[PDB]
């Protein structure tokens, strides 16, 4: 019936890095196979002056089965031909974190309220995402306004993973 290849998925316009900047608080995510990030995900967003957009986050990890800590990442992207499309280099401050390379979709935002990012790691055979991730991040740690809450289910729904997330809390754990 719907699309769900990943060549079908529409992302963002004209995806401007600068507003995009600052604190972002992730309220849901769809977990990858070996899922890192586990609660408490804070995300914060800079552009440097040669236009290269980089971040940092924090929160609990999963360390080793049934193992959670509070830690650091780092994340670096380099653009794409799609400006809301980006290669995400990424690693965590304590070298024996997990580290790694994976694409990083802007599928959605308005910049002072909600934003939807979207990563396939792996392709199925036919176009499908055989092992994606997703969070939805909000400007306001204690949830999105209605209108936007019904956007992004929207947006969900587009990237066939509407089903399959999970909230995310802010309890200072970390």
């Amino acid at each position: 019936e719907r699309d769900c290849r990943v060549s079908s998925f529409r992302v963002k316009e004209n995806f401007d890095k600068a507003r995009f900047s600052g604190t972002w608080y992730a309220m849901a995510k769809k977990d990858p196979e070996g899922l890192f990030l586990q609660d408490n995900i804070v995300a914060e967003f800079s552009v440097d002056e040669t236009g290269q957009m980089s971040a940092t986050a924090k929160g609990r990890v999963r360390l080793l089965n049934n193992l959670d800590v509070c830690a650091d990442m780092v994340g670096t992207f380099t653009d794409t031909e799609d400006p809301a499309k980006f290669k995400m280099k990424y690693h965590g401050v304590a070298s024996f974190l997990q580290k790694g390379n994976d694409d990083h979709w802007i599928v959605d935002t308005d910049y002072d309220t909600y934003a939807v990012q979207y990563s396939c790691r792996l392709l199925n055979l036919d176009g499908t995402c055989a092992d994606s991730y997703s969070f939805v991040f909000s400007r306001d740690p204690n949830g999105l306004p209605p209108e936007a809450q019904k956007i992004v289910r929207q947006r969900q729904e587009e990237l066939c993973l509407a089903r399959q997330y999970r909230l995310i809390v802010h309890n200072g754990y970390c």
